């Protein structure tokens, strides 16, 4: 589709069986999931934003479905106030801006 | 210009007479730039983010050219770590997300 910006880009994704809605953010490096029950094992980290830091778990190789769109990679959980999709699984769904 | 994501989208802004480089992030709903020196009245604002909330000023109507296209609108001043054009700036360039 082709997502103009008069308002949030939010998508419905799919990942770890549960449906979610997300923002599409190309100002995120990585994608970042508010606290949610994800299987796998993880890593801890800490990431940075407007406001300082906040720690999260990192989960490699996660598949996630945005948007009717399937992509596999880094997924960080934790405490952020809105559901992100980053750069590292926009380039898989071959998301470009335009003007 | 089409824009694919596999870099960080950085575009070269005029603002307030000075040259800066800037993020073009559809996760922003707002404008906000690293402490410079702009002209003009502006209202205390605090905005909430990944790690928490910043103490900003907000300069209303202020020019900005971005990557060659003119915009006004709303400009956040404060303690960000990068320059960020948001949303309310994007959709005056005729910017969209595609994939
Ligand atoms: C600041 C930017 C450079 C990165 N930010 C992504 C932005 O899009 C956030 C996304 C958001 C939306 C939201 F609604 C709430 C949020 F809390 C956050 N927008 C945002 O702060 O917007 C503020 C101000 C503008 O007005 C409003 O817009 C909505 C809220 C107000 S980030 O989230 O901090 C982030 C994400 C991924 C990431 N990966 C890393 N990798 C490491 C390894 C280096 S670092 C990193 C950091």
């Amino acid at each position: 589709p082709q997502i103009t910006l008069w308002q949030r880009p939010l998508v419905t994704i799919k990942i770890g069986g549960q449906l979610k809605e997300a923002l599409l953010d190309t100002g995120a490096d990585d994608t970042v999931l508010e606290e949610m029950s994800l299987p796998g094992r993880w890593k801890p980290k800490m990431i940075g934003g407007i406001g300082g830091f906040i720690k999260v778990r990192q989960y490699d190789q996660i598949l996630i479905e945005i948007c009717g769109h399937k992509a596999i990679g880094t997924v960080l959980v934790g405490p952020t106030p809105v559901n992100i999709i980053g750069r590292n699984l926009l380039t898989q769904i071959g998301c470009t801006l335009n003007f």
